[PDB]
């Protein structure tokens, strides 16, 4: 019914030109944050259905970024970063994101776990 | 409420490891070798979460998790010894809400869990 607004929060250009064409071809609307502040902006501007959050950002990291994310909202939300290690795992899903994806990844894990977590959030 | 899982899994070293870790979590953990016993807990217990096995006696994890799938909207994750990306990607296209590979963290396993069931409880 509703149109999934995913947030992805992602400094380099060209990933985020890559998670756009994918979450595109799912036929959701794709909304981009270079860093911390853009996300808040984003997220008070927008209603927004999943964020999916780099971690490695210019400014606060997103695993902090999450921190403060989960205060504020219950938002669904995926790590999907380059930091791929059991320590930052384990603290990204303590912080309370629903999953953590490790870059590379293969888009169609990425597009159905995207799925079913909004099938239970929205 | 104090969650009640369900696990589905027929090798027993692995599912008694399964029930200490998550009794180590405050739980109470049911437990099932297939899908006749899994679905006679289902109808007798209020269960949170299943944990869901591949490699069973009779029916396989991935099928009994469509036929589940087809009658209830249950918290499920997948913990199997299958680790390769078309099991796990079916696993997921399925409906499972995760999908976690043996050997595995314990950590990882009891937070992913707990995560799902603030969502779905
Ligand atoms: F529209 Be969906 F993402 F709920 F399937
Ligand atoms: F820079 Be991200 F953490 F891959
Ligand atoms: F037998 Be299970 F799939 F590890
Ligand atoms: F993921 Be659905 F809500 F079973
Ligand atoms: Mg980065
Ligand atoms: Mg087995």
């Amino acid at each position: 019914m509703q149109t999934p607004h995913i947030l992805i929060v992602e400094d380099e250009l060209v990933t985020r030109n890559t998670l756009k064409s994918i979450f595109e071809a799912e036929g959701y609307d794709v909304f981009e944050a270079t860093d911390g502040a853009e996300m808040h902006q984003i997220l008070s501007e927008y209603d927004i259905n999943l964020v999916i959050m780099d971690i490695n950002l210019p400014g606060k990291n997103g695993l902090l970024l999450a921190r403060e994310l989960r205060e504020q909202a219950n938002v669904a939300l995926m790590f999907l970063t380059g930091r791929d290690n059991e320590v930052d795992k384990i603290l990204g899903l303590e912080i309370g994101a629903d999953d953590y994806i490790t870059k590379p990844f293969n888009p169609r894990e990425l597009t159905i776990r995207a799925r079913n977590l909004l099938s239970r959030t929205m």
